[PDB]
């Protein structure tokens, strides 16, 4: 009956993500409680802070400084994240961030255990709460407990670089089910598992490791396309209405993403430059938009990128700026989500190409934002978890820019005619895997589980 | 009484080269310079000739480049004359190869000469030059102009060569600074070093060499700057002077060089935009510079720094529909930049350090005296002493610069008017015709050795 | 039955080069290769004969130059199987260039090649160099052994031009990797983009063509390696052997690339001194590291990382009697660096990703089997999977690696003996001469197409 | 009668620098008052901490981490002390930071004065006060008050460019004394006050602006040259006389200073690599040192030098070093000053070189350490307030470092005879102008004047 679902953060009565709408969803059909940290430093010992409405509860706790140094900028973004996204490179491995991490999933299972009731179903979410399913059962929870990985898992020949890979391993198999947004994903896992240990597999996605039971499946994330194409309809801002306007005779080419490596931006000023330079003939007729918010920004790898793409976006516009023209517009800003899905629908490409994503939300918003009587473009990396189900997508390889380029005049040049067919497969895809499709699949496989 | 002029890069137009070409075509004579490369190493010497005029031009050895242009001048001489000890680079192979090719120009242009010529030198390349010509036997009135600051001897004496540079500036008849503080600058310098007599205005003895300073800061030619700052701009340009019908422009145009304090620049228009959001999406600030001398140690770091800080500044306040910051590393003609110039509301001229900055002096020379923009002007700039009526900051002061700003975008047409008109009227009466009649005129009056 | 055998750059000693000669003086036959610059662009290829062996050599454009070797294999290629993404700069111009010399290269052997050869090809500039090779007719039994490691396919298939590069290989009737995972990433990556059939023990099918994969790790040549390593030291080389008699050397030769981890090194070393201060005064740590392709985009950035870390550590942790860090950016003879290798008690070799490093097996051949120095190994080194009695360290881990330079600094005789020995005997068995044996011998069993 | 002496920090009785021994003297002469900050941040509403040991007592107090960033880092480190030493480019102006600067000398101003008495004379030391004297007038202070400015005073070209300079000109005026360690500070000083007003002077040395009276002179701060001495003669620790015998055959050149980029460590680098590149003779048989603890870390300009030496020290070795010999050592650390007199004396050479020092204590305290018999040889910088009095140096420019490698083989390689002549004639003028001749020669001058 009870859902019970715990994130490092959680979205409270009163601006709506795509995973928050889906984790709402699921409480919403169940009832139950939404548990995570709350954004806040400092003075963690007070009470947890609790709202109540309806059948959801929503409950929350600060951590101290240096628990979120470790736990979350060390081991979190500084180790797992870039791990997880194929830059070992970039990860910083220190022994007090692994305790760190450990010490506040011991901490959360803590502040966890008196809410619980026998009969919960427990989902939890993301690469911050890899212990926490073996942290629930050190505390005795017998529940069926569910856990989905946003992001990508790598393979062995990176993921075993990990000083602590067998500790999580061991770990991730106390979860009676694990969820991955692409095949190559659970794949991937199972191989890092099937390096370190014998597992036992049947009918592909049921398994047993260290005599432990537990299966794995496929959920790949999604939009809810009846609100996006409401909010994508509805009239822009005042002034920004007034702006597209003026733009009449301008092709926008746009992207939005938190400001992170993962993301590709540097490769992909690259390819604007490339077109620049290639393609003359669409000076003064086209503006590429790319908005990037700081993310992370106490990380050091983070700080980098940053300052990287302000340096790519003044050299750009340095050498392909006329006294009445900027090509490439960059603002290190947020932008609420139902504004862009009005900026998507008057994009006439949406350029999403990063070097590995778990998925990329913002290619299925993009198409689900346009009018399908004359909708934009997108252009998608082979990389984003995405480019498995839109493959009406023109699909490109962001580390040949010049086929990324290509991509982009095709793109500002196709017919309406092909805009509309490649539009309408998308989204075709898109509706029939809803982000409420994926929370009742999640749901409903957890229930299916027969509880220890 | 011909003019022999000598400076380092010719032309067979400009600023400085219409005074030196106006002293020419007055007197007749001849202008002797340098040409990069090398094309030919050893070939004889370009002789050219108009009317009046005759021009020779010569050739060097890449060697020779990098010791004497590439890096005395440009890496011990001009950084110590714009205040910055730092960015010296002293070599003796550099100083060895400066003096020689001083002694190398000097041979060239001594068959070229003739007993009764005045002679013009240009600017810190030559400083030696007229020592040189001495070791030779010329006797001529020969005059120096410098067209960069000449430092304090707290500076200047730091250079490891500062007393041997003093004994050859002596050699000149006639000494030209572009400022007051220049022209005492040299003398604080000669004074600390050795005795020196000033038996009467603006004359004076050192080691017994009989020598003459001056002040001649340089102009402008202001009916040319109108002429083509009035003319019709290129189809291109026209679609936005009324698409920006409610939107100011702020303008600057230099060199990349750290004397011109680009970066400090960039900090003052975020001090506007931070600390002034009346202003957002209703201004814009305009700033063209071609890149230049990357070739030595390269400053270069700063071309760097300024893509950064425009990618910083705009990605902080810009809009979807509104850039704060327009950064161009492009070379613009000079016909398109007094235009440019006309339709600026503000012109932005705020280098740490300058000798001068005709900058400042074509801003206002080029615009419509009806409704003129307003000069935001560096303290430190040469045409500061001048143009007293321009907004003077500290560009030190980021935020007074901002209130600057500030002032000159909110400025009356009633004040704009009688600023420019008052700033124009200075640049009228000292143009670069006056400078060189001046110059030529003072050093005519020497009685040669 | 004739050998060729084509390399990179060639030799008219090392490693792998007597691997080469030795299968040469076997068979008897031909070595033909490359050498920089150019010298001559258009001229006939060096044919200089010993008795056996007949050795050809000819140049290159600096246009094929940077996109064959400066680009597409060294930026693109070495990257990439490096399992560094993120520092491939793929450009088409250059995948084309790459393909360009593959077959120019090709053009020259062609007619230097008799019916009944074995052909031998080394490493990743020449992937393309089989098919360019079927394309002229020949039918020869053609191997290929790659030197670096082969990259799994989540790192391989994002290469632009990754199904090419599968298809062209399996153009080859043998390919040889230095570890099983090589040989596997390769068997991965081939059947993620096509059908292929193992009818029996590692031998393929893939597109109808017929190939075979096998594991040749490459060795050493124990007995030379001793004879150099026992010879007398230089006398001011023998002037510190008895002045650090109280001292422990820990030891690192290596070419700077990003492989290498040079920096991390470092960083454990200074782990070390942080967390085990009875070390202090007792130990030091010496990196040799010469320079190597600074020619595009300079790896380099790396010596000057190096340089700032030595100058941080030894500011920190050193004395005005101890130095804690030498690092020296300095050539040093082959014969020198095994005496080195002897007289140092500890051998660290930790790169983050090693085709197999040679460096690791000459330590311990070095070694004074009496009295030996303990090999402290990265697991990413292919040499980790045969030198299973080396301290094996995970880089990531700067602490572990602290601790096992703790463990190989206290370790016992004994202790050292038994691991040294083991080790030994490994790279014995398997020399380069064994090494060299299995490849042609199972090359040999082919039957040509 | 009683002397107040103030400064940004003070030494309580239980290592005795060489402004510390002054202030000493002067207070053990007169009895009386040592005031200034702790040195430690936080917690600043606590009581004056004091002690008192027979006639001197010591007062302290604590700074917010606010006025400590404003005052200390910002204003005084940031701004006055890059403009004193010429680099411009290096200063950080910015409004806050000024009236930080304002309101902390206002406050040591406020704790000052339930201290005074009516016949206090009042010794004011260094850049981070100069406007302390305004301060100590607007609270009704007549006393004689004397200012000593321990580092350059820099030409109006120079001093012009800092914002807030005429109020800076017109505060130090209210000192009855202002002290400066050249007569180029002194007249420098003069010169830009002259600029912005109309001075009047009789006898070189005492003026009046703005109607207010006031003197200046010239004191160079020295050393206590019979301490120096027996430090310098003592054993040193074993480890350290070990080490001494195991250099017999080895010429030490020897640096330390603070770690700051007014000492042109860099330069100094280049020029020891120019003696190494040039001279080759030396090598293996040489070793230069160079203690440079950190100062001012928290300061963006300190951090980039820093960094710089560390590369360079690396690079240096990384060039000229050999597997047994390494030229260059390079120690990021603060040593004793007892200790380094015993070093001092052990050193061949001493490298003294900075692009711009009011004095430097450094090179004094060098060649009072030696042992006459067998003294080492001082290379002194043209630009160090020290080469006014010790000629007999080889006194050398550093922007040119092929003169200072030639100063450094001409030191190495100097007979007997030339050290002795040249240590003995720089002895003679540092132990005429002692630290107790400076001090006596400040409060002398300060209790001449008529208080207003
Ligand atoms: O200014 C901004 C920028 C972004 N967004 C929204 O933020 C979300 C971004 O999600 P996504 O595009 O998926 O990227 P990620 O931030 O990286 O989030 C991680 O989690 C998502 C949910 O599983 C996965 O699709 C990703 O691949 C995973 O990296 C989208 O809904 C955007 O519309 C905003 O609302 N305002
Ligand atoms: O590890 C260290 C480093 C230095 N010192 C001592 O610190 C003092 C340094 O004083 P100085 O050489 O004079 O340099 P500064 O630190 O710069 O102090 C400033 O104040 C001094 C007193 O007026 C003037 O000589 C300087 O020119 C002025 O810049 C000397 O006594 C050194 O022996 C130590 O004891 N331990």
């Amino acid at each position: 009956s009870r859902l019970v679902v715990v994130s490092n953060r959680i979205a409270p009565p009163d601006s709506a993500g795509g995973l928050a709408v889906g984790i709402l969803g699921a409480l919403k059909a169940a009832g139950g409680l939404w548990f995570g940290w709350s954004g806040e430093t400092g003075n963690e010992d007070q009470p947890l802070k609790k709202v109540k409405k309806g059948n959801i509860t929503w409950a929350s706790f600060n951590l101290s400084e240096q628990d979120l140094d470790e736990y979350y900028n060390q081991f979190s973004n500084a180790v797992l994240w870039p791990a997880f996204h194929y830059r070992l490179d970039l990860v910083q491995f220190q022994r007090p961030a692994w305790d760190g991490y450990l010490r506040v999933n011991a901490l959360l299972a803590d502040k966890l255990l008196p809410l619980l009731q026998d009969d919960d179903i427990i989902w939890i979410h993301d690469y911050h709460l890899l212990p926490f399913a073996h942290e629930l059962r050190k505390r005795g929870v017998n529940n069926r407990i569910g856990f989905f990985l946003h992001i990508p898992f790598p393979t062995p020949e990176i993921f075993n670089a990990l000083p602590t890979y067998d500790t999580l391993l061991e770990q991730l198999c106390d979860y009676d089910l694990l969820g991955f947004q692409t095949e190559n994903d659970r794949l991937a896992f199972l191989d890092c598992l099937s390096n370190l240990t014998r597992v036992t597999t049947r009918s592909a996605k049921s398994h047993t490791a260290w005599g432990k039971a537990f299966r794995t499946e496929v959920y790949p994330i999604g939009i809810e396309p009846k609100e996006i194409a409401k909010q994508a309809a509805g009239p822009l801002p005042p002034k920004l209405a007034q702006l597209k306007a003026e733009l009449k005779n301008v092709q926008n080419i746009f992207s939005v993403e938190r400001l992170d490596y993962s993301k590709g931006l540097p490769e992909r000023f690259l390819a604007y430059e490339a077109l620049l330079e290639k393609y003359p003939q669409h000076h003064g007729k086209i503006r590429y938009t790319q908005i990037a918010p700081t993310s992370r920004g106490d990380v050091q790898a983070y700080q980098d990128i940053r300052h990287q793409l302000e340096n790519e976006a003044g050299r750009i516009n340095g050498k392909y700026g006329q006294l009445g023209w900027t090509p490439l517009y960059y603002l290190n800003q947020h932008f609420d989500r139902k504004l862009l899905m009005k900026i998507f629908r008057y994009s006439d490409v949406g350029l999403v190409t990063p070097l590995r994503d778990g998925m990329n939300l913002v290619a299925k918003e993009y198409v689900a934002a346009q009018d399908p009587a004359n909708p934009g473009v997108l252009v998608l990396s082979q990389f984003a978890g995405a480019a498995n189900e839109l493959t009406s997508a023109l699909i490109v390889n962001p580390y040949d820019r010049d086929e990324v380029a290509a991509a982009l005049d095709r793109a500002l040049t196709m017919s309406l005619a092909e805009r509309i067919s490649r539009h309408a497969e998308m989204l075709d895809v898109i509706v029939k895997n809803d982000i409420n499709h994926w929370q009742e699949c999640f749901i409903s496989d957890l229930k299916q589980i027969v509880p220890r």
